[PDB]
């Protein structure tokens, strides 16, 4: 059973709704981004039209093996007609290829679906500036005031400076970065650049990165682990046991590991500043958890919504409990009363 919040009223469209079989009445399936909770159910045997960005389309074809005849990539920032309805894709400031979708309904209603996003003041000068939005389907992942974290720029400055210091003190240190999906590529790219190295990884992860349209990517990444002093590993391996095991495989080239776990928010955000962050250490291994978010903080989300002034908000995250739903509804009303819409 497809939930109501994945259906767009007055259309035959669904959004991120691939795990419910054939949805009755659906003439086009939109996919906002290539994260597994959103693409769940897509496979090589899918036979309906999928609308998405070019980058998402590359990943569908190459990683999931969806046949090319069912993949409909659309350019960003461009008015397009899909089954008789005007739509626009906008950058969501999430992972590579992630979009928000503007739907212009035949009856004059305008709907914005944010997919997953990290709201930014730059969105206030997109094609959103032009007209009124009646309904907002909102990524509410962090819709509570306890969810604070730094800018992406601040977190990258910390990572670059930490890695450059450690490897300059000990040239035989290896840097490892955890990953389990697309997104957060700036973490490993920025560290490798300050160290004058390519990033080494598995054939499978290399394939994924080759789909992302990153400028000059062949200069930045490699499958030749021996040539690289920044390695990527699955997130599940970023622990003392898994890193000890990896160090053994490196043939006595290295005598220390510095590792990074990009998380989203963790409760240590409610005490500590980024500047004060310390690692967990066992012997010659140290692990840093860094709060690199690709979702809106509470303050970023509030600013975006109070600027956009929607008539109705439909949450798409944390929808499963009465407590969560009640909390979100209280915040939306505060925001509306404060700003006067
Ligand atoms: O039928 C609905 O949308 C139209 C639609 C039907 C089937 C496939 C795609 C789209 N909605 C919208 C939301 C309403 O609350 C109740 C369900
Ligand atoms: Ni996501």
């Amino acid at each position: 059973t497809c939930p109501f919040y994945k259906k767009i009223p007055g259309t035959g469209f669904t959004v991120d709704a691939f795990q419910y079989g054939v949805v009755e009445g659906c003439t086009a399936y939109f996919l906002t981004h290539f994260h597994s909770d959103h693409y769940a159910g897509l496979s090589k045997h899918f036979t309906f039209p999928v609308y998405c960005s070019e980058i998402t389309g590359n990943l569908l074809k190459n990683k999931l093996h969806v046949q090319e005849q069912y993949i409909h990539p659309l350019p960003l920032d461009t008015e397009c007609i899909v089954n008789g309805v005007k739509v626009v894709l906008l950058d969501a400031n999430h992972c590579p290829g992630a979009v928000m979708i503007l739907f212009y309904l035949p009856n004059g209603t305008v709907i914005l679906h944010t997919g997953d996003f990290r709201a930014d003041p730059s969105m206030e000068r997109s094609l959103l500036a032009d007209q009124k939005v009646h309904m907002l389907y909102l990524d509410t992942t962090y819709c509570s005031p306890e969810y604070t974290f730094p800018s992406q720029q601040e977190v990258i400055r910390f990572a670059i400076n930490t890695a450059f210091e450690a490897v300059t003190l000990n040239p035989h240190a290896l840097v490892v970065c955890g990953t389990y999906s697309i997104g957060k590529e700036k973490v490993f790219l920025a560290i490798a650049d300050v160290l004058g190295s390519k990033v080494g990884m598995s054939q499978e992860k290399y394939k994924t990165l080759q789909c992302l349209n990153i400028p000059e990517i062949n200069s930045l990444i490699t499958t030749d682990m021996c040539s690289s002093l920044v390695h990527l590993l699955p997130m599940m391996q970023i622990n003392f046991k898994g890193l000890q095991s990896h160090l053994k495989k490196c043939g006595g080239k290295y005598n220390q590991i510095l590792a990074f776990r990009p998380t989203g928010w963790t409760h240590s955000n409610k005490f500590t500043r980024i500047a004060d962050v310390i690692p967990q250490t066992k012997g010659n291994i140290s692990i840093y958890g860094i709060p690199y978010s690709e979702h809106s903080s509470y303050l970023e989300m509030k600013r975006f919504v109070q600027w956009l002034k929607p008539q109705k908000i439909i949450p798409t995250v944390n929808v499963g409990t009465w407590k969560s739903r009640s909390t979100m509804e209280k915040y939306f009303r505060e925001w509306k009363l404060e700003a006067g819409y």
